[PDB]
């Protein structure tokens, strides 16, 4: 009845607040294992309806290109349809939602883009239990796939999940897959991961230890993977490969990401909510790429949903 | 009984010599300024019936990316809007024909650009619409003013009102709610044209479109050789992020064809070459950067018509 009390949503600001720290130093490590000296500028600001967030951006780094991490907790006053929709008891109600989300758009074409996010939303009514719910999720975006690197990715996200039960890896990657789809190209976003929305079907402590696994487990799986290539040579080719792919990226989120648009409709914090935007990008006419080519398989095999793991 | 088959023919011919009008005139300042690029041909066909000619400049030396697209389709799929605009056309046969284009020029002093001339039929209810309009990087006073003497003056013979309202309706439609910006600095807009006869209709959407062509053709002459610098290149890039983001949020006819299973690649051939993003940049107050937004991208009197 008591879940989340006040204590309890200090220890998830706590929580998130030195998650953002210890992403944004790994990823400073890289950063710095580069060559580079380009840090996550902390941008702290407050809304007036209440609440505020700590902003960490890295523009113009020899290995991350351009990076947000991206805490907030503030009051809430407008939520979509959907989610009243979903939990028609929040009418009328004090809400405020604590999370944060992260895209890291890396220099080097052989390190992939990767989004991460971890929230909590609570609404709270005089004589009422509290109703609250968990988001969030990791993903994958390459462009020259590794499929180690693949498999890497969905194991860590299975191992992570096995605790919490059998089903939970299956319906979080199917939901990942389900949700980053562009329509109007027909592909994937990237190679998947984990998306899930709505949490609230295990006790309050089990799903704050859930966010918990998410949000550290897209930090120790996404390091390997800049070591593992951060050094590796590119050529200008692929560099042009990877703005044209990012064209894509910005499609996805100006076309369908639910988050972005309501961000944008009703009135939040727009340099915030677009810093999941690369630094650049490319638009080209009708571009054919060899039927052998790691450009195209990138499309016909990386960009559909697959078994990664053979569960099936 | 306008219009009649021999109508939509006219209409037809019309719009396919504007469109080899406009590829050659733009090619000219692409050669003027040593470059080779050429709005290529790539014709295609739809099952449903028709197709279309789309002519695409990339990699240019003057013109780094421009689109002059023309279509002439049957048309199953209408928005909601239409429908409710024009209740009679649920379940008729229609057709629809027209070309549109957009402009980025490689040297950040000429402004991107935008047109469009269609018609619309269904078997008959039919309705015109179009419009042009300039998105600039580093405005010219003298431009912005000659862009709207040219609307105003092609305007003119249909009615003393109608460059006052169909200049409002462009600043209205092109307006980027969530960065309280205008898109550009506007020039004509306008839909579900069907008050006037049919001719004198047709007669507007030939001025419109020979209109553009007239109006952005000196503004390439003008600016094609100045100079610009490195920074001024990043600022156009980054400018082009806000124009990817009209057309990705806003503009209607995108977002239609994006839902509705349209021709993809023609549909985005508005997005630029290369556009950029960057978190929370800052201008002086002082500098042109700035005065783009603070003062040319509000709706402006340009003319003086309401002093």
């Amino acid at each position: 009845m008591q879940h989340p009390t006040s204590t309890d949503i200090q220890r998830v600001r706590e929580f998130l607040l030195d998650l953002q720290a210890r992403i944004c130093a790994g990823l400073e490590q890289q950063e710095k294992a580069g060559g580079g000296t380009a840090e996550f500028i902390i941008d702290d600001w407050e809304r007036p309806e209440g609440g505020g967030g700590r902003s960490r951006v890295l523009q113009n780094g020899t290995v991350i290109e351009k990076g947000g991490v991206m805490f907030s907790h503030i009051n809430i006053s407008k939520l979509p349809a959907s989610a009243t929709e979903r939990h028609p008891q929040i009418a009328g109600a004090k809400a405020q939602a604590l999370g944060v989300s992260l895209v890291i758009h890396p220099k080097n074409p052989n390190i992939p883009t990767s989004h991460a996010n971890v929230r909590l939303f609570v609404a709270e009514r005089e004589d009422q239990d509290p109703i609250w719910w968990f988001g969030g999720g990791f993903d994958l975006t390459p462009f020259y796939p590794d499929d180690q690197d693949v498999l890497n990715w969905h194991q860590a996200a299975y191992d992570l999940c096995k605790p919490f039960g059998d089903n939970v890896y299956a319906e979080h990657k199917k939901w990942c897959d389900d949700y980053f789809y562009l329509k109007h190209r027909d592909e994937q976003r990237g190679v998947g991961g984990l998306f899930f929305d709505d949490l609230n079907c295990w006790d309050f402590e089990t799903c704050f230890k859930y966010i918990q696994a998410v949000g550290n487990g897209y930090l120790n799986a996404i390091l390997p993977i800049f070591e593992k290539h951060r050094e590796q040579p590119y050529t200008e080719a692929q560099r042009e490969f990877q703005l044209y792919r990012r064209g894509r990226y910005v499609e996805y989120n100006l076309v369908y990401d639910r988050g972005t648009l309501f961000g944008l409709q009703t009135g939040g914090r727009i340099e915030s909510i677009l810093v999941s935007l690369p630094n650049l990008a490319a638009w080209s006419y009708r571009p054919e790429w060899d039927e052998d080519s790691p450009e195209k398989r990138l499309t016909d095999y990386y960009l559909k949903p697959r078994d990664w793991l053979g569960l099936e």
